């Protein structure tokens, strides 16, 4: 557990600096490594830690302006939850998305926010559960709330549309 | 004693220039030779001198940018202390790590710093003593302090995380 | 203590000049560094000093017209008090807010004043204590008093509304 | 003596041009070489000459805008005085700092001035003598006086704060 | 002493021309610089000279019609006396106020006169001495006398009210 | 002699055009080169020619509005006279100052005039002779006379104050 966490910390640091440099390719690799570490462990803790790694990278990438890296990280978050196959992991992945979109909205990176909002829906769709859908709606709410506080009306408008889309997907 | 010191001086000079050239393979060999010399002597002085050799090489390698050589040297420092099997040697090895990480942080080689900080923990873990743990925390402190003076916030952040990790390892 | 104070002084100077330049991004980083320094110290003095740094930056930013930097600094003031987790720190953070809003009102930066007044409420809310609420009301009073002396009726009107809102939040 | 002076002149010229080019790494090496030459000589004259080299480099670096090189040179000035271990050398090092900060203030490089002012304190602290403290205060005075003549109020304000800090360090 | 006076003369000239231009912001800065110069000197002479600077600026500003600059200068006069902490400085600051209000009344700038009359009271209040109160009443008298000579009945009426208010403040 | 004069002519032309462009940094260098040429020659003629160069640059800079360049040139004029160490050179430097201040007053650049008037005093102070003081007073007179002809009352007022200050400096 500890050793895995330490290695995941290494991955996070590398991917963050790579995103700051602009080396999105390296970021993608590191994000995959985070998944692979969690997969090798086969533990819920490792999965959560890997999702934490993804969050940190996407947040800093969004702050840097590296939306491409953010998009990849958001997809990886979903993939990690899918690999776990647990409701908890799905919720954690949605938490990752929330954190990224919130900080992106605060940064002004509305493009990253839009992507994250879409990913939130996709994560809930992958789960196929009412809970996941509700959690995704919570993610969207959080983004629009903090975006409204920031003044990022564009992000708020997008979030409102996505909120509807999530409900439509649920049916 | 004197002859051993002189031979260790030779090893240091060779490994330093090899690291500057980029010949990490040669550096690794020289680092092993330093250990072997100390082992043949079987004295605390020789062990300390060998650790001094390692320090010099890793410091100059970090300044050169040869992080790979630094990583190896840091591991060798631990191995030397392990071969001695003394608390003093452990402390001296931690001193080596401190020197490298401090100069690396001043150089801007945060990657080398991160590795050195992890090695500091590993050295304390190998000892398995409260003193060694405290000494490792002192190493981390020194790095973060000097890094803060340099302006290397990245190294400071890493050091803070490692400080926690060391305490966690102690329990 | 001294070394931390000196480093915090460095942070203040940098953030102030960055705000004057218009580099709000750099200001945000410096404000975070102030917090990090206080966190590393773990002392009430360091926390107070970090809040002093924030005050200086926000005041000069308000004078410059960099309201964005002011808003960030005001939030950081709260965060510093939250990190401390002490009533004193909360009071000190409210003192920071007061200083900024007063000077902003004197400058004519009513927008910054409005934000600061809201933050005062938020700080009291974060504390969740009657004392903090009363202190926040004192902050609002000070602003409206000095604004009235300046002639900034707009700031006075806003302060009066916020005063009510604070009382409403207390209940 | 003469030969050492001539070699120190070579070092000065190289470091100055390197600083103008932007090769701070080369400057750092040259600054170390100046120290090494003085150390090999083992004379007060050589020490003074090495400090003169440092002054010239830092002054031209400050004029160029290479504050990083200036910071290094200022530290080397201290180190040279420390290597000598004499009150005279300490005074001479403080003279070096004064010259740099004065010309930096005239240039407009307030950042370099701030660093130099801090170094002045550090030099006095390293000496640990009342005389050195007074000399450091003289350095600060000179900077603020000439900065006031230039119109560099920012440097003056910083100098005033440092003046206090020096007195505080003395106690 | 001489150098400080010369620098204060520079400040005066700049602030006067800035007030004539309408750059009140620059005037405020220059007024602060006058204070800072006196503070750095730490002499009664420098304090008096700084108050002379303030007087000149406020007088010319009142003649120009820049009442805003006058108000600031009047406040600075008080602050200078406060920084000195001497009865003499308080008297000198009241002399500054008198000069401004008298010339403003002669100019026809009754608004500036009203402000100056209020400041006279505030200065006496800050001192907290019977002498200062009497001196403030002398200031008011001088204004009303010269205003009556000019024909500025409005200023006279205001002065009479302020005279009462000063006595009321004394009690 | 001739070759030096021709090179000084080159320097003048370059510095003048640089001042017109706004490249004050280049002007400062060229002004130093003028001094260096005179120093290399070691003749009174070369010194006079270098002062002529300075005059031309400062005059055109004042006409352009580049007061910063003028201030530097005025200081260089003093430095040239100081390097010579002769009464004649001092007188010539004062002549340079006169020419600049007169043309600046005619241009309307009162700020440049004020600086030049102060420099005139400083030149006389550097000489430390009664003759130099009298010559400096002559410089001030010339400026006020021509300024009065132009209508530049501001320059006249300043000149009158400086005239006193010069007499005060003499004692």
């Amino acid at each position: 557990t500890k050793e895995e966490r330490v290695l995941l910390m290494k991955v996070a640091i590398l991917a963050i600096v790579a995103a700051k440099k602009g080396n999105t390719d390296e970021v993608r690799k590191a994000l995959e490594l985070a998944l692979l570490i969690a997969k090798v462990s086969g533990t819920t803790e490792a999965v959560k830690l890997a999702l934490e790694v993804v969050a940190r990278v996407a947040i800093e990438a969004a702050r840097r302006g590296n939306t491409d890296a953010v998009r990849e990280a958001l997809e990886v978050a979903l993939e990690i939850a899918r690999e776990s196959g647990t409701t908890e992991a799905v919720k954690l992945a949605l938490e990752v998305v929330a954190r990224v979109a919130i900080e992106a909205a605060r940064r002004g990176n509305t493009e990253a926010v839009v992507e994250a909002l879409l990913v939130a829906l996709e994560i809930a769709k992958e789960s196929g559960t009412e809970e996941a859908v509700r959690l995704a709606l919570e993610v969207v709410k959080r983004v629009s709330n903090e975006a409204l506080k920031q003044g990022n009306v564009d992000a708020v408008k997008v979030a409102l549309e996505v909120r509807k889309m999530i409900e439509e997907l649920s049916g």
